[PDB]
């Protein structure tokens, strides 16, 4: 793996008072990373990873990659491709879904 | 965090071709590393993560490791003191324990 993409996908109780990145659509945001993936013949270039609770739950659906522990929050499907496209393949974060930094 | 220890949890039905990590003792390891996690105070130090397959099931309980990819395959509880003074306080991967090349 060049890059390692772990997905949240910790399912609590639907009105737990944490929350979940299973309730806040991690299933929708692993697939759009996957579909991605496919796409761009990358599924052996980068992994891409089911993860228990990263921290953070309210800043869900999460996603946090290496190298770098660079973390990613409120991810919804359309990010996948621009993660993809812009970080790993480009070299740039995504400022605009990067965990804000007093959170991780 | 400083690492991050991911530690293969996934589960297949009894008889699953596969295997699973989860029918391989991922859980008395994930448990191994909480404890010595907790008792050296590292807790604020070291992410500790359940994950779906990493890859190679034949070869677990398989535990990866950033920074570094470092994967530990046919992991048992002793192990997790070993790897955490060894390789995550002292800087020297445990070969003993470690992937085979040809696998991860
Ligand atoms: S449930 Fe996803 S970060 Fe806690
Ligand atoms: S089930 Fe753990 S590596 Fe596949």
């Amino acid at each position: 793996p060049e890059f390692h993409i772990f997905i949240c996908a910790q399912n609590r109780p639907a009105g737990h008072p944490r929350g979940s990145c299973g309730a806040k659509g991690a299933e929708g945001v692993y697939n759009a990373f996957a579909q991605v993936l496919i796409q761009k013949n990358l599924t052996n270039r980068i992994a891409l990873t089911t993860t228990g609770c990263l921290g953070p739950c309210q800043a869900g659906a999460n996603v946090l990659i290496y190298p770098g522990a660079v973390m990613y929050s409120w991810v919804e499907p359309a990010d996948a491709a621009i993660i993809v496209e812009q970080h790993l393949l480009g070299g740039e974060p995504y400022a605009d879904k990067l965990t804000p930094a007093e959170i991780w």
